[PDB]
Formats: C-alpha cells, structure tokens, sequence
C-alpha cells in the first residue's frame, strides 16, 4: 500500500473517483486515508 499525487485531494470526494485515482495511477485500489495523504492497496 502506498500513497498517490491526487490520492489526498480526491479522497474527500465520492466513491467512484476514490478507486478512480488509485487504478489510474498503476495502484491496485482505494485503501483509506491515514496521516496528511490517500493510501491505495
């Protein structure tokens, strides 16, 4: 699991773009978000 560019600022919108930034940045999904950043699987 890591974290994406967008990840953070799309994390607080709705569901389909929260895995929509993960997927398209080669991640596997949308995990959660912990600290100050999104974390995909």
């Amino acid at each position: 699991a890591v974290r994406i560019g967008p990840c953070d600022q799309v994390c607080p919108r709705i569901v389909p773009e929260r895995h929509e930034c993960c997927r398209a940045h080669g991640r596997s999904g949308y995990a959660y978000c912990s600290g100050g950043g999104m974390y995909c699987n």
